[PDB]
DNA sequence: ACGCAGGTCCTGGACGAATT
DNA sequence: TAATTCGTCCAGGACCTGCG
């Protein structure tokens, strides 16, 4: 049960050359499941079917509390915690709690003080790109 | 004013689970 | 069993919003 074929990208082992060639598609994209609309590629056909809803607008996960629908069950699961006031994610530095996992991760970056987004017009630095994009709209109004 | 930051939800890669 | 397909988590955003 040895394995002699290795991937020069991630280092995973395979017992047959054909097994290595099939796995190597995740690094080059060749022969991956390709969307017929935008021609983007994904890891397997199930991830492709999830992406298909981005073109059709289908939201098959509806909240039974307010009636709003979502594209993914994970998004619905996160949304339901809003109705119940469930905030399991907390910042270990200041104690601020969030129901959204990304809101907590985004908040914790503020304790580092890093502002890697600098305005190309005036040089004002921002910790988030979306706030810089909104700031540049003020510049757009000449 | 408008920078700041939390609210909200869409998007997709990661990865074990379930199916074929 | 091996390969494919699926479910799920989770990271990374974009758009919206009100506060100081
Ligand atoms: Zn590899
Ligand atoms: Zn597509
Ligand atoms: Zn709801
Ligand atoms: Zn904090
Ligand atoms: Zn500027």
């Amino acid at each position: 049960g040895s394995k002699s074929f290795t991937c020069d990208q991630c280092g995973k082992y395979f017992s047959q050359k054909r097994q290595l060639k099939s796995h190597y598609r995740v690094h080059t994209g060749h022969s991956l499941p390709e969307c017929s609309h935008c021609h983007r590629k994904f890891m397997d056909v199930s991830q492709l079917k999830k992406h298909l809803r981005t073109h059709t607008g289908e939201k098959p996960f509806t909240c039974e509390i307010c009636g709003k629908s979502f594209t993914a069950k994970s998004s619905l699961q996160t949304h339901i915690r809003i109705h119940r006031g469930e905030k399991p994610y907390s910042c270990s530095i200041c104690g601020k709690c969030f129901s959204d996992s990304s809101a907590k991760r985004r908040h914790c970056i503020l304790h580092t003080g890093k502002k890697p987004f600098s305005c190309p017009e005036c040089g004002l630095q921002f910790a988030r790109l979306d706030n810089l994009k909104a700031h540049l709209k003020i510049h757009s109004k000449e």
